[PDB]
């Protein structure tokens, strides 16, 4: 039995999305596009009543859990966005800079800026060793960018992340900083290891993936935002080297060239750690001019 | 640029929607791949923006919060486009003549009082809200009265507020609701008072959406029924309260023509135990359809309140 195209589905289509004020018309063509193709493939695959009251009742557990993002980075939504970023980039020559990936769902605005050097990890985990990540900010010519901002945030030894920690653990900004490139165009952050994330397991984001037949688990991975006057805002990350789930990210960010080579060096003492060894990463981040921004991303963050 | 036909889209739609030991439920599994790929299709096609995708994103957020993904469903005609398929399976397979199905909507609530024959289900007073008398006869496709059916009603009150629903707090357990078991003559009448329409929470993610498209969220005055019977269908329908200037603007695209009987002022209400002289009174009848294979092909399962 197929509707779709009847006079009745059509004329519903059309009232749904349109004004009776005269509402946003931009809201309104993607509402049409978007029920329409709803309508169409509940037609298409005979979805029932029943399931379609199974998946409204799924919204709301999914809106309740405040977990929306984080189904959008479960299914590759969230990856999809920067597959269309980086197609543009590629028409338009913008790209060569350090490669984009997903922000995930975890930013929290408001972390103190140092100058230069960074020390984030306030908070003691006895599960984490500590980490030295440090390198420069360059342009496509390889020279120094000074005053530009290289914001870090990642988990702790449970996967878990300031301000979204359930055991309520960990004090404001521990594993989150800020640094402000000087002259050199140097950064360094000093922390912890960070251990992969998981989906919270009675959450929404894991029902359905449990439906899928999949994981809601991470490599453990660093995130990163680079702002600069003159430069387009780069948001990356990249993984910890020999994660096994390094190519099996629930949220299908991993890149060949995020994986930068870890080391381990002695004289932690010096650098203020909290051990003599250390694990030591080089990580540098090469940014594009802009136009104007065509790129940069509003979207709901917390903050403190 | 477009880039939903390219190689790594495509292997990123398979990998979201199917299994990485676990196997997965294959069903679900379908449905995914097509609307997660619609989605990528339709972002692709109308240059959906990043901050346009977080904007959606943080709007299924709010509806879920607000617990109101089923007001949206009826919002945006997808509760109506339901009974539009549901009718077009019967017209295939021969099942006219009944009355018409509409909406269920998503304020049913199980466990009402139920009594033989007549019922009066307004337990609340309300000074807005005059008496009013609902009565017919249920029968089959024969026209024969159906013995021992359940008639199910749930109506809102003179603020468009339900029971188990008021924010305000105001009325108590199954206020306006009721079911009336027919004795031998098919018969079945309700004693209440007359609804008015109902709106949206205006706070709530559905008006914030229905605002954006410059849509009203408003119903006119109607009253709801489930009619369940041995060897019949389930029937969902209701009836809309004629003259209500909303009656063809419902913002859940509900109304048929054959649901709006005609309502006629009355007098003797203190003899039928109504609290004034004259009241409004609706002559309504159901024609039930046969359970064919003795299943019931069109009954829906929902989540619905109960106490
Ligand atoms: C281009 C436009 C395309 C559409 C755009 C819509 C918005 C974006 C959508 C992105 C694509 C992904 C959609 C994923 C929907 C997942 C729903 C899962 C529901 C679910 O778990 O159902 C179980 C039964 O399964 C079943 O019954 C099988 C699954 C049935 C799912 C039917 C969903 C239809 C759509 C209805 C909502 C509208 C869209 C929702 C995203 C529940 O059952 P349980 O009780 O046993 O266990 C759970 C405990 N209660
Ligand atoms: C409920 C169950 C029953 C119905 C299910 C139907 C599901 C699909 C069928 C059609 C319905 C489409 C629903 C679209 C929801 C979002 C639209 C309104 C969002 C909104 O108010 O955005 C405004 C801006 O508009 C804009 O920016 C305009 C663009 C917004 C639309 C983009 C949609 C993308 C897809 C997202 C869903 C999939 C993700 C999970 C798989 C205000 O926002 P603001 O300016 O105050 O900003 C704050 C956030 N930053
Ligand atoms: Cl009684
Ligand atoms: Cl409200
Ligand atoms: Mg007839
Ligand atoms: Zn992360
Ligand atoms: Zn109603």
């Amino acid at each position: 039995i197929k509707v779709f195209e009847t006079r009745e589905v059509q004329d519903l289509l059309k009232a749904a999305s349109s004004a009776n004020s005269t509402g946003d018309a931009r809201t309104q063509q993607i509402v049409l596009r978007l029920l329409g193709d709803l309508f169409k493939a509940i037609d298409d695959l005979d979805i029932t009543p029943d399931e379609v009251w199974a998946g409204v009742n799924y919204l709301n557990k999914l809106g309740q859990d405040g977990e929306a993002a984080l189904l959008a980075a479960g299914l590759g939504l969230e990856k999809y966005l920067d597959i269309r970023m980086d197609a543009a980039d590629a028409a338009l020559g913008l790209d060569g800079g350090t490669p984009r990936t997903i922000e995930g769902p975890l930013y929290v605005a408001g972390a103190p800026v140092r100058d230069g050097v960074a020390k984030i990890d306030l908070d003691a985990d006895a599960g984490a060793g500590p980490l030295v990540i440090h390198g420069t900010v360059k342009d496509l010519d390889g020279k120094p960018v000074a005053g530009a901002l290289v914001e870090c945030w990642h988990a702790n030894s449970h996967g878990f992340y300031s301000h979204f920690d359930p055991t309520g653990a960990q004090r404001d900004f521990n594993l989150r900083g800020a640094v402000r490139t000087g002259a050199d165009g140097t950064y360094a952050f000093r922390t912890l290891m960070p251990v992969g994330y998981g989906c919270p397991p009675q959450g929404a984001t894991q029902q359905l993936l449990d439906r899928l037949g999949r994981h809601g688990n991470r490599p453990a991975h660093v995130h990163f935002f680079v702002t600069s006057d003159g430069h387009r805002k780069l948001t990356t990350q990249f993984n910890i080297e020999g994660d096994p789930l390094i190519w099996d990210d629930f949220a299908y960010a991993t890149r060949e060239e995020l994986i930068p080579p870890v080391t381990t060096k002695t004289g932690g003492a010096a650098l203020g750690l909290k051990a003599d060894a250390y694990q030591d990463i080089t990580f540098d981040f090469v940014l594009t001019p802009r136009v104007a921004d065509n790129q940069i991303v509003e979207r709901p963050r917390a903050s403190v």
